């Protein structure tokens, strides 16, 4: 929360892509067909970047 | 002064936004007018990166 009252979201959000040779930021799609989604989650700080 | 001995301008240069927030890396508007002002300062160095 802004010292304004509004929210603002962090840059320390984190992306979470699908484990791959042992790691989890490249993904190649290795299949005839694929099928893409979104799962989010949301938590909250207070200015000290503890969530 | 490089080696050549041309001027060379440091990447290690600083900018100082004012205090928002707990910060100084993000200054945002929360008036109805505002006017901007730069104000610069010069250091040397000798190589060593210590000015
Ligand atoms: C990939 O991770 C597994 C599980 O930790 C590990 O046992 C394996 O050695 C790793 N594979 C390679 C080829 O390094
Ligand atoms: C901002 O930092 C100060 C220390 O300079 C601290 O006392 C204060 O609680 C912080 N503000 C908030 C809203 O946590």
């Amino acid at each position: 929360l802004s010292g304004y009252g509004q929210p603002i979201a962090s840059a320390l959000s984190n992306i979470t892509l699908p484990m791959q040779d042992n790691n989890t930021d490249v993904y190649c799609i290795r299949s005839n067909q694929f099928s893409v989604y979104v799962h989010s989650t949301c938590k909250s700080s207070l200015w000290d970047n503890v969530f």
